[PDB]
């Protein structure tokens, strides 16, 4: 054997040495859109609206 | 004999003639650590800590 023996960190098994789990995520949150918020809304009820302009 | 003795400060032990002693030592009082005080603080069970992230 001799003098040098000495136990290490990979004698043992991960289950032995677990690392600790910080169960929720690292992430921010999601950002709300633009036009969505700013513009105008109207409800369509076809694929396309028509409306007069005086030109 | 003559006229020119007189009693000196050499002419006393150092018993007699004791500096006067203030017992407090001082010192300006220790400082606090920045991170261990602005940082947020997390108590860890293992040498490592292990988060999922959005990617």
């Amino acid at each position: 054997a001799g003098f040098a023996n000495i136990q290490g960190r990979a004698d043992l098994s991960d289950v032995h040495l677990p690392d600790q789990v910080i169960k929720d995520v690292l992430q921010t949150a999601p950002e709300a859109s633009v036009l969505l918020n700013r513009a105008r809304k109207v409800r369509m009820s076809s694929k396309k609206t028509k409306q007069p302009v005086l030109a």
